[PDB]
DNA sequence: GGGGGAAGGATTC
DNA sequence: TTTGAATCCTTCCCCC
């Protein structure tokens, strides 16, 4: 199998630049404002000018403004980025029928039946890159290798505006020398636990005791890392169906007062249904963030799709159940819909 | 013992 | 560490 992964560079920020080129060269920070106060919320993403100084995905807006008070701060316009994204993906479906859209700015192309060797893969890469730069003025990074994971790792090493192949020889090497925390799917919480087992490289999972690994990171991740270590990575390039849609919102102030919360909940539901757009869910879950930033949710599943009225009544019950089973005040309330027809 | 599916906390981005 | 959106993934429970 030959895999070509495409990762759009600092995507949200890059899109704002394209729609307004005068932003080029300037640090641009795309933000998601929470509303509890002035500048409340986190940064979704920033261009490289802003990242050189620490401003990156996740840092509070307030802190980003302390570092770069004159940077350009823009509100997240997901709808716009999604449309630009869809056009780019469609350009990609032209280089292969077997494409997996892993997210708004990532896609995996199984190009076996399109190229014979990496040289030809690399060259198809350049085509793809140029086509996107020309057509949309968006720079992306291409990763090419034997499977989805190493094709992603190839992109991670070459971004931004890069292109990199990782052949079978580099893979065997990476299995030995790559820091495990750089393995797609392994996050901070799993990364640290792996350090607590003497595991820093993929190869290290082959010596530990399975039941010990299984019971520390989980049977799924365990089996996952072992398969990569034995270089037998098992999971093809399939489509991908967004399986859930929701919305969480922040309230002006905390409270466990049903009538105070309802307006927010109902707003979450309306926005949620706007996105559903033709998709009929069968399950609904209500989500609440307590005053001490703890998450709590309660959902229910039906044998038929959920009309908006049912969604309306059912969410009050779920919210009430929550308020009942938890004594803390609520800070944020949201809903989530899934199991579509 | 274990398939199958809901539920809801945990973790990844 | 805030701080949103979505999936991951143990776990509980019905029941053969
Ligand atoms: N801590 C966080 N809080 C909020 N959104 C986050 C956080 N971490 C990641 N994201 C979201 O995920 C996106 C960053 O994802 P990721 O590492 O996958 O992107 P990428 O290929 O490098 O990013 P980019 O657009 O940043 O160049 C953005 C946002
Ligand atoms: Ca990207
Ligand atoms: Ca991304």
């Amino acid at each position: 199998m030959i895999v070509l992964f495409v990762d759009f560079d600092y995507f949200y920020a890059q899109v704002e630049e394209v729609l307004n080129p005068s932003l080029k060269g300037k640090p641009v920070v795309v933000c998601v404002f929470s509303g509890r106060f002035e500048d409340s919320g986190a940064v979704a993403t920033a261009n490289y000018e802003a990242r050189k100084f620490g401003v990156k995905a996740g840092i509070p807006i307030v802190e980003a403004k302390k570092i770069l008070p004159n940077a350009v701060y823009l509100p997240m316009r997901k709808e716009v980025y999604q449309q630009v994204s869809s056009r780019i993906m469609n350009l990609l479906r032209e280089y292969s029928e077997k494409i997996e859209i892993a997210s708004i700015d990532e896609a995996y192309l199984d190009i076996s039946d399109k190229v014979r060797d990496y040289r030809e893969a690399y060259n198809l890469g350049l085509e793809i890159k140029n086509k996107i730069l020309e057509k949309e003025k968006i720079t992306v990074t291409v990763g090419i290798s034997k499977n989805k994971v190493f094709a992603k790792i190839a992109a991670d090493m070459a971004k931004p505006n890069g292109i990199k192949v990782i052949d079978d020889e580099e893979v065997k090497r990476l299995i030995r020398e790559l820091d495990i925390a750089d393995v797609p799917g392994i996050g901070n919480i799993t990364a640290e636990k792996l350090k607590k087992l003497g595991i820093n490289k993929l190869v290290d999972t082959l010596s530990i005791e399975f039941d010990k690994l299984k019971g520390m990171i989980g049977e799924a991740k365990a089996k996952y890392l072992i398969s990569l270590a034995r270089d037998e990575y098992n999971e093809p390039i399939r489509t991908r169906v967004r399986k859930s849609i929701g919305r969480i919102v922040t309230m002006k102030r905390n409270s466990r007062n049903l009538e105070e919360i309802k307006p927010y909940l109902f707003r979450a539901i309306e926005e949620s249904y706007y996105k559903l757009d033709k998709r009929i869910p069968k399950a609904i879950h209500v989500v609440a963030v307590t005053e001490d930033l703890d998450i709590v949710s309660r959902g229910r599943t039906f044998p038929h799709g959920i009309s908006k009225e049912t969604a309306y009544s059912e969410s009050v019950k779920l919210l009430q159940k929550i308020l009942e089973e938890d004594e803390r005040k609520i800070r944020r309330i949201g809903v989530r819909f899934s199991k579509f027809i």
